[PDB]
């Protein structure tokens, strides 16, 4: 419901950016749709578990890997980010991705893990971090002093 | 054993929830999920402090309290006073932002100031509850 809406939002984003990832960009339409749905479902679950589990994502950036660069934000008149110093940009554990790899191989049975790592997993990670970034923006808006 | 401790802390959070405006009126299902988050994160904060050298006061081991000897004798029950070494702080306070973010997934309109005034005091009470349980277990274990 609320979960399915968020998953659908994430699936639509996955389609928008899919052309950047060589392992999904040229799949047949029906397979591409199934793959992107798997990636969005696993990525959203990975995000949700990491936010609710103590220690499962970085406690300074809350998963985004990024922090505000105060001086550059002032200079440029827009939010400029830098790497999160605490997690040096990792944001969230990468171990849950193995489950997504297994689910994708059921749809792409010749996809090896190193080919996944280079050509598909970057989209999975783009989706996980997209969720942490959405949460950070929602928090910034909710708590603005203006 | 961890889940038992958290579930115990969760039940205590329910008992005292009425005293904290940010949880005392949540609807049954949401209230349970929020209190489970609070207990889970509070227990993790406690465990980190207990395991990290220097993260707790070496006299009170996190409770912020000491036994008032003269009042305990007068009243025939343990009566506490502020721990002198730490002036009642008990443990180094770490930011509770991760817990706040986990709660806001369940209560999307909860601002950080409202959290700080009306929910975070319960969170802090749950953390100290854990140090107090440890202290009682130690007292009982070492009573002659
Ligand atoms: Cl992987
Ligand atoms: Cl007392
Ligand atoms: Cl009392
Ligand atoms: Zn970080
Ligand atoms: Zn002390």
């Amino acid at each position: 419901s609320d979960k399915q809406k968020a998953i659908n939002y994430l699936m639509q984003f996955a389609h928008k950016v899919s052309g950047k990832y060589r392992g999904v960009a040229k799949l047949e339409g029906n397979t591409k749709a199934k793959v992107l749905q798997v990636l969005a479902t696993f990525a959203y679950a990975d995000y949700c578990r990491s936010a609710a589990t103590p220690g499962a994502r970085c406690r300074d950036c809350h998963g985004t890997g990024r922090a505000v660069d105060i001086a550059k934000t002032k200079l440029w008149g827009r939010v400029v980010e830098k790497e999160c110093g605490r997690c040096k940009g990792v944001g969230y554990s990468r171990m849950p991705a193995s489950a997504a790899y297994r689910a994708v191989t059921m749809l792409i049975p010749n996809l090896t893990q190193p080919t996944w790592s280079r050509t598909v997993k970057p989209l999975y990670d783009a989706l996980v971090v997209q969720c942490h970034k959405e949460e950070s923006i929602a928090d910034n808006i909710l708590n603005a002093v203006t």
